[PDB]
């Protein structure tokens, strides 16, 4: 005879051995069928093979010779609890939908179970008597009020409720989807049911109230420094941006994420980005070992790291497969090319909450914080821009587009959030303080609408990986509740440092986009090039037959401006903004 | 309530509903409880959920209130048929083992079944008042055959009527235009224009033709291409693993002639050999490509090097490849398209198939490994496990062995029976190595998964090579396999994964190492063995078949003369 846990291995598409018995009792029109029938399409649409024993199939075959004539309903669960201990031992969901009025009965068909090692769960469908013969699903309790019908129970004969059940469905407080979620969220705590990975958003923060405790704690253990690029990781890690790694990613994720840009484990999650801690030789012998230790930034504790994992940083590797280049001289991947050998995996507990104290941690919400905001708001849409750079108004166009674009579509409500990234960025580029000051002239200007953007500052240090980064862009939106995300030519990327030409192709980073694994809850809302029309005087998607009606405007053609203390054409940027840049600008030249 | 077809899709890991019921009845206790325990097995070792009702299953449960009268029994067949209908109905193969002596009871059970549209197969377990089923569907011989030959003649009835699949191996897509089309085809190639290409290209245009990279229609266009070089697999209609870019390169000067055209053909030594329809041009970044195909640009990779020189289109189409690919070296007859080895396999009777790629000759180590995986199968109740060695014999770097040298070596290892030539199918695998390592792991693999093999093994540092800078492993030589046995898109095998062998000095054997014994442990490299050739040594005894060796040392002999 085959064992279970091989049956386990060919039922299904899950592995693990599954096999139970989901035993509901109460009342006629308590809501067992109702119940059952939910049950098995939620089991079903998530690959769990299971079968329903009801009285459509049970009591008009096998027990098509017994009654009601209480031997016969004794009899009736028996061959009842027998069939189903046979289902769950061929690993199949056995859900029982019988009104199983005995106690004893009942109790005898869990000890069948239980005996032979399967799981029994008990479900108590309770609905009070007086709103099953509301209900009077089938005509049966008007049917026995007559006479008529034998002794119905409830009426003539009794139900006895059960003294412990596993679950008690209120069905007369809660409607079919609460029953159903008590259900599966039983049978997901018994290992029935597996717990599919989410994107529901988890921080890695220890509670307020854990913290002090936490800190402490955190003063015991050994420790190791961090950088401040590390610290803006450590921050996307803690606000759930990274949702649902519980730390630095360990071998098995990196792998994952740089050969399929995916994690795999419990389902597909786009995660495009090592999100990872390095080490030195020297670290590494120093801290492997050790069960937990601290990170620490400008000589505070700022996280602990649990159970940690030391892997190669094999960095050659590891950057031609982010960047599609291993050029030494691409600025992150110089810092990359700076950093140990070693990688650090764990599950990271972060403790104070991370505030930069520079005039800025207004805007850095978190991602819980921005779905607030949009609820608040009442949003019924949310539109993402992410950016590096000044907005000019060709930017403000693909904002302006998607805006119509939604309310063309039947958004009410949809709100811009304009999402400039605040992590580490690469030395030419104009500083966070400047681009935010920029941004809010954009938005006095009105060339956004205020009362309808959020504007935060995401924390991920930026990579100038194009493609690759770019579904890390959008992910993190999506986990803070976009629901669609804007993108133009040539996200993320930047010029080749040997050879001056792009990095990469320019509608690599949207096609990419729009078919890569994982990005299932936003729409993709993707643009061409904008550059400033000369003839209409204002920016507009470029067109092949007319190159000349097109001037585009660079940021070493602003720098240019700025400093031969001109202006670029009317049109291109809102004139309080272009000011905040001459004044950036102007500091820039020293 | 849920439809069959939809339980179906979810019962098992292969789809398709297949509930129905196995009915055996006979007198023999042993006859039924040997096939029913044999096609169990059979069952559960072919993916298709399955379930038996027996004595001890349900006499002493749900039958154990009734006895011997003649109403008790009548009953407890009923019960039986009715239960067994549930299985059936829930999409599992049910199967039942009782006597069941008597034709109304067995008629009736057949009629629970075949009243709600389930089949029904009663099988006459027959080995000299029963009363003889007068048209059962499988007569069991089980005193005069073997349980195995028995549980055959279940299976094949079972493929007969849709229940096991006559296959399920991953449907494998061709190019080549069917035989029929041929001579038009190749009338219609001769009226284009002409794209000339080279011996690695031919090499690609074959394993396009023979469908190793099912389901592409022809070289990648551009969605395709990045899907594979950004995901490893394919999306589009299904996840399935590419991990390597399948493409047509062109210079400028060809993309500027031929862009514009609907169809036009490929031209191998003067020979039309295929057409490209629909063509799309689109950019060949090659620096790009390489980081991200190799985790290298190193301009000294062999494969990286012969991309640097290609042009800078790619062009992606719809591939139709008009005679046949055959070399014309000697080699030709093991050179097998995965239809032809998947029929190799039937013909066979393999219930089993354990893929080994390779590159290089087989030492004692690599034949550990295919020892150690047939073993595995035994065990696991395969009874038939077959063995498909498959060396590359597409473009390989310039220090391999050549893929005749190979050849000849490999028959050596077969002779000497370090691995059985009764079960083990011999054949060359036509694509050009990439030395790519966990990259082009998954290609290895999901290549051999299209031929049909169930378990692909795979070692230390697959596919990889010294990086040629530093002479260190460009790969981690773990990575291929913890890649391979995570990554998506290879759903119908499994991937058998090996620690590293070597020679153990100790026990005069190769047997996989261990860190508190490193010194009981010799590595003889290809390197070792060509400078142990031409001092006129031999490696130690156990780490290579004798006549394999020797096979070898006229390789390296040849090498000296030129
Ligand atoms: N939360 C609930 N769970 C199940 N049924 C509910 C719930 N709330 C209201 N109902 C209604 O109560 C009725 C119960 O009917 P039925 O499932 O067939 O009961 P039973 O199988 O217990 O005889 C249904 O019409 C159902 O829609
Ligand atoms: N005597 C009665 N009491 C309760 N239900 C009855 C009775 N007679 C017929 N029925 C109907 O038979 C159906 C199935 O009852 P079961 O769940 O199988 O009862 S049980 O108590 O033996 O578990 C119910 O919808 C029910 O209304
Ligand atoms: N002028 C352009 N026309 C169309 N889209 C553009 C243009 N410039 C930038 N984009 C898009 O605008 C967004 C932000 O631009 P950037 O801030 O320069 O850099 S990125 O690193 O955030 O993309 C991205 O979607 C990018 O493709
Ligand atoms: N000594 C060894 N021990 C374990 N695995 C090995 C060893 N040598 C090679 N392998 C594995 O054997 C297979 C064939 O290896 P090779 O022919 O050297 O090269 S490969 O390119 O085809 O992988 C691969 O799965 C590889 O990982």
């Amino acid at each position: 005879h085959v064992s279970r846990n091989k049956r386990g291995q060919v039922v299904g598409t899950r592995g693990g051995f599954r096999g139970c018995t989901v035993w509901l009792t109460g009342l006629s029109g308590a809501g067992k069928t109702t119940v059952s029938m939910a049950l098995e399409e939620y089991l079903v649409c998530h690959g769990i093979p299971c079968y329903t024993l009801d009285g459509d199939n049970i009591r008009q075959g096998l027990n098509k010779n017994l009654g009601f004539s209480p031997e016969d309903r004794e009899e009736n669960v028996r061959r009842i609890a027998e069939v189903a201990k046979l289902f769950a031992d061929a690993g199949l969901v056995c859900i029982t939908s019988f009104i199983s009025p005995y106690t004893q009965d009942r109790n005898n068909a869990r000890q069948i179970h239980e005996g032979a090692s399967l799981p029994f769960f008990e479900v108590f469908v309770d609905a009070p008597l007086h709103v099953c013969e509301q209900r009077d699903v089938k005509g049966l309790y008007k049917k026995a009020r007559a006479g008529e019908i034998k002794g119905f129970t409830g009426i003539d004969s009794e139900y006895e409720k059960p003294e412990a059940p596993e679950l008690v469905l209120k069905t007369d407080s809660c409607d079919v989807n609460d029953c159903v979620q008590q259900v599966v969220e039983l049978l997901q705590e018994r290992d029935i049911v597996p717990v599919d990975a989410s994107y529901e958003v988890k921080e890695l923060y220890v509670p307020e109230n854990k913290l002090h405790l936490a800190k402490t704690d955190a003063e015991t253990l050994p420790a190791l420094k961090i950088n401040k690029v590390d610290m803006q990781w450590v921050q996307v890690l803690a606000e759930g941006w990274a949702t649902p790694l519980n730390g630095f990613m360990r071998e098995r994720e990196y792998l994952q994420c740089l050969h399929f840009d995916c994690l795999l484990d419990g389902g597909v999650i786009n995660l495009s980005v090592p999100i990872v801690l390095t080490a030195t030789h020297e670290d590494k012998e120093r801290l492997d070992g050790c069960t937990a230790f601290a990170l620490m930034y400008e000589g505070r504790r700022v996280a602990i790291l649990r159970n940690p994992e030391f892997f190669e940083h094999r960095k050659e590797e590891r950057c031609a497969r982010q960047w599609g280049t291993t050029c030494k001289n691409h600025p992150y991947i110089k810092m990359v090319m700076e950093q140990g050998d070693w990688l650090i995996g764990g599950d990271l507990q972060v403790l104070d909450r991370v505030y930069w104290n520079d005039g800025l941690d207004q805007y850095r919400l978190t991602p819980t914080e921005l779905k607030q905001k949009f609820k608040d708001m009442n949003a019924d849409a949310v539109s993402a821009f992410q950016l590096r750079n000044p907005v000019h108004n060709g930017h403000a166009l693909l904002m302006q587009d998607t805006h119509k674009q939604l309310l063309e579509r039947g958004y009410r409500r949809p709100v811009l959030l304009l999402h400039p990234l605040g992590g580490w960025t690469k030395d030419d580029d104009v500083p966070l303080m400047w681009r935010m000051k920029q941004h809010a002239a954009v938005l006095e200007e009105g060339v956004l609408n205020p009362e309808t953007t959020v504007v935060a500052i995401f924390p991920s240090p930026m990579m100038y990986a194009g493609p690759t980064e770019v579904q890390w862009h959008c992910r993190a939106r999506m986990v803070a509740g976009a629901n669609f995300y804007i993108v133009g030519r040539d996200p993320a990327g930047m010029p080749h440092p040997e050879t001056g030409k792009d990095l990469y192709e320019p509608s690599h980073g949207a096609k990419v986009l729009t078919m890569a694994p994982g990005l299932i809850t936003l729409e993709i809302v993707p643009f061409r090039v904008a550059a400033y029309n000369k003839k209409k005087k204002r920016m507009d998607y470029y067109d092949s037959e007319h190159h000349e009606d097109f001037e585009f405007i660079s940021g070493t053609r602003m720098r240019k401006l700025a400093r031969e203390g001109q202006k670029p054409p009317e049109g291109f940027m809102a004139p309080k903004a272009w000011t905040v840049l001459t004044e950036y600008y102007k500091s820039l030249e020293k």
